């Protein structure tokens, strides 16, 4: 069983290609868990069809507990039989993110979601403040596997960067690795080499270039990824392309997170 | 002293918004400090003209402890005589925001930083996750006046509905109360009917339509507001307006956050 998160900042489209590299693994036959981490994305509303799948911080709350609820209720099957749980966010004002997560990761545990034949578990998690909380997933050692989505933007390299520094302190003294990172296109000018510029200053790789197309937003109205929606669209073979990189990936490191002033550099030089 | 906090969103030109304002608040002779605490915003950049302030967390670590920290090492005056710090971000991967923010709010009442003849306290925080780290201005009684930042704009409507419900947490506990929304104009159609109407059903108003203009971006892309890089621009005079506004403002509520539905409902009737 391979343990990953994807991690990026929001408003750059990270959960739509999570859920489409999911969709793309489970159409190779891969037996897939989504583990919805992050407050800003519907992590599962593309696989299950469904505009918010109850949370399990919700459920325990409306049960009144966590050990009364029972696996169909939190852990639901949708395209090509992906497993997909929301942790649920913080309470608002008062609660942790981390709260949410660990609650997840210690009920799916204890009810054995995770010796059931799975080849990849995916933690969605938000990367716009990488504290603690939102480091849960590695914290708990239940994602070894790390992918960053990020684009030609300044706060999504920045992001980037970030999430690599938290990676180097839990890999100083444990088991996390980058594998690489996605970049998901904002139709700039010659984004991808500046995401490879970046790659090979944090010692890692651009796994994939995720193309800007029309027929994403057309199947995320219809709360589906391209692979189900469009599977002979030239998009589709986008994410089957990462999806067989991911698969097949050797390049796990320990990244070299980068100076503001190199990272300056890199945004003025383009 | 009133104690403000601006909330909002990422992305949307919130921490522009709030230096601008501040700026204004300045340029009307009020006395204004500026508490920084959003981990993906230079909050003080455009009143010092400086890239990246030293962040109190950053000079506390390099120190060995905040009680070998000077006031001038952290509080620093810029544009019409506005006090900035910044609070500076988790550690990466193992920190909260909450402990930064609690360190320069006890840090700045013992060094006499709030004994000073200020008119005006902002916490610039970012809305992103509205966890109990953010809402540490809440919880130490800091900020009372709350503003959110929000544009017509999905992800920018439920991150003012997600801060509306922290504030309903903390609205016996305290005189923590909504402002208003303050709208930072993206283009859409119908941009200021639309949260005028997201303003109502909050129970709030909003109290300033921030136009798109270019002006903003000439002044900030050379780490300014437009208050002083252009002070006959038209969007100098909007932050006027905004600024008014605030300092006349008697509307302070307990919000009444919206469901998914009633917010589906407003993005579909525009
Ligand atoms: S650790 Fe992160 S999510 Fe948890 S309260 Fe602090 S900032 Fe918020």
């Amino acid at each position: 069983m391979r343990q990953c998160a994807i991690y990026g900042k929001g408003g750059i489209g990270k959960s739509t290609t999570t859920q489409n590299l999911v969709a793309a693994l489970a159409e190779m036959g891969k037996k897939v868990m989504i583990v919805g981490c992050d407050p800003k994305a519907d992590s599962t509303r593309l696989i299950l069809h469904s505009k918010a799948q109850n949370t399990i911080m919700e459920m325990a709350a409306e049960a009144g507990t966590v050990e009364d609820l029972e696996l169909e209720d939190v852990l639901k099957a949708g395209y090509g039989g992906v497993k997909c749980v929301e942790s649920g966010g913080p309470e608002p004002g008062v609660g942790c993110a981390g709260r949410g997560v660990i609650t997840a990761i210690n009920f799916l545990e204890e009810e054995g979601a995770y010796e059931d034949d799975l080849d990849f578990v995916f933690y969605d998690v938000l990367g716009d403040v990488v504290c603690g909380g939102f480091a849960m997933p590695i914290r708990e050692n239940k994602a070894q596997e790390i992918y960053i989505v990020c684009s030609g933007e300044m706060m999504a390299m920045y992001a980037a960067n970030n999430i690599s520094k938290g990676i180097v302190k839990y890999a100083n003294s444990g088991s996390v690795r980058l594998g690489g990172l996605i970049c998901n296109s904002r139709n700039t000018d010659r984004e991808d080499e500046l995401i490879i510029a970046l790659a090979n200053k944090l010692g890692t790789q651009m796994i994939h270039f995720v193309p800007r197309d029309n027929v994403v937003q057309r199947a995320e109205i219809r709360r589906m990824t391209v692979i189900e929606y469009d599977p002979k669209a030239k998009q589709a073979d986008e994410y089957r392309a990462l999806a067989r990189k991911v698969v097949d990936n050797k390049l796990l490191v320990i990244p070299n997170p980068i100076t503001m002033d190199e990272l300056e550099e890199l945004l003025m030089e383009f």
